């Protein structure tokens, strides 16, 4: 009964999706993947399948449900799969190495797939040296301090000195800037930086917060920089926090910002705000080289409250939608342009409020 034959082959491959090990995209972790690399033997989301197609000499994809399958292809998935791929392709992933989520930028999702399956960095660990050696140097494009032009500059990350440094566009032996690892936070910001490989590096200098904005033409190179920076952070935290587990530390290597955007602050004046964990920073503009100031936001239990609207007898022209933050010592007033802005900011603030000290 050929109908039964066809049906059985179809339900065989579907049943593989219905294995717990295959319940999430192999690459980004999105639930319920619908596609497959029948050459890598993994189940993946639509988005990751699109990336896989761009490495055709490595990965060939089909829809699990909507494409025709050969017995041997189904058999290959059955002998392989996502657990198998974890053991094979993620065998030697360093603890510091950033693993992308579905909301990450394309660069990170793409480079993850390439690192695992193309370059096979976690099968052959000598390939990990760019981000594992505690020393890395190379050229990067850096946004001008006070202008929008990028200049190519030599950067050096040196664990021995606990710093990232760059140099002038000259022969000089002494760096232009030294950025200490202890308070360095690197996040990818392609939208903001206006380059798909745009990396923001934010650090503490002379008890003030500073930003640089850099990129490399090559996706691999920038992502190597990023992971090198994480390595340095990790090795730092390990020293700083004896007895802390890997899991304790890894979430601290770098931190995406809870929320960023324009708000008005007390007259009222528009500033670009950035919520970094418990630290609400502001700037004149997103590409400002320095923080103009900062507000700390502790726990509800520590006397912090987030309230909607403005207090009675608030005066001025402002944006319509107010937020008040009550601290044990002070009051902070903000005005948001829109309600969704307000809702968004309220929630970010509340995240800090709701989290114990
Ligand atoms: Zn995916």
């Amino acid at each position: 009964n050929l109908y039964f034959q066809g049906k059985e082959r179809r339900r065989a491959v579907l049943e593989l999706l219905q294995r717990p090990g295959n319940a999430r995209c192999a690459d980004c972790g999105a639930p319920d993947p619908d596609w497959a690399s029948y050459t890598l033997g993994v189940f993946i989301c639509l988005s990751c399948s699109g990336i896989h197609r761009n490495i055709p000499q490595v990965s060939k994809v089909k829809s699990v449900r909507l494409d025709a399958w050969e017995e041997a292809q189904v058999e290959f998935m059955a002998s392989h799969g996502n657990d198998a791929a974890r053991a094979r392709f993620e065998s030697k992933v360093p603890s510091f190495y950033y693993r992308p989520t579905p909301s990450d930028c394309q660069l990170l999702r793409e480079q993850w797939i390439r690192a695992k399956y193309e370059r096979q960095e976690f099968i052959y660990p000598e390939k990990q040296e760019p981000y594992s050696a505690g020393y890395r140097e190379g050229f990067l494009w850096k946004r001008g301090r006070d202008n929008g032009q990028f200049l190519s500059r030599k950067f050096v990350l040196t664990e021995r000195e606990g710093a990232l440094k760059y140099f002038n566009r000259n022969d000089a032996k002494e760096p232009k800037a030294v950025m200490k690892i202890e308070h360095l936070n690197a996040t990818f910001q392609p939208a903001k930086i206006g380059h798909p490989h745009g990396l923001q590096v934010t650090y503490l200098k002379d008890n003030s917060t500073r930003n640089i904005f850099i990129y490399h033409e090559d996706g691999k190179e920038i992502v190597d920089w990023f992971n090198a920076l994480r390595a340095a952070r990790f090795h730092y935290l390990q020293v700083a926090f004896p007895g802390a587990s890997d899991a304790d530390l890894v979430p601290k290597l770098s931190r995406n910002y809870l929320k960023e955007g324009y708000m008005e602050k007390t007259g009222f004046r528009k500033r670009w705000f950035t919520m970094d964990d418990r630290r609400l920073m502001y700037f004149k503009d997103p590409l400002d080289a320095f923080a103009r100031g900062e507000v700390f936001i502790g726990s509800k239990e520590s006397g912090y409250t987030v309230l909607h609207g403005f207090p009675p007898s608030t005066q001025g022209h402002h944006w319509p939608h107010g937020i008040t933050i009550v601290t044990p010592d002070r009051k902070f007033l903000f005005a948001c342009e829109t309600e969704s802005d307000q809702r968004e900011w309220v929630a970010a603030f509340q995240k800090a409020v709701d989290r114990p000290m």
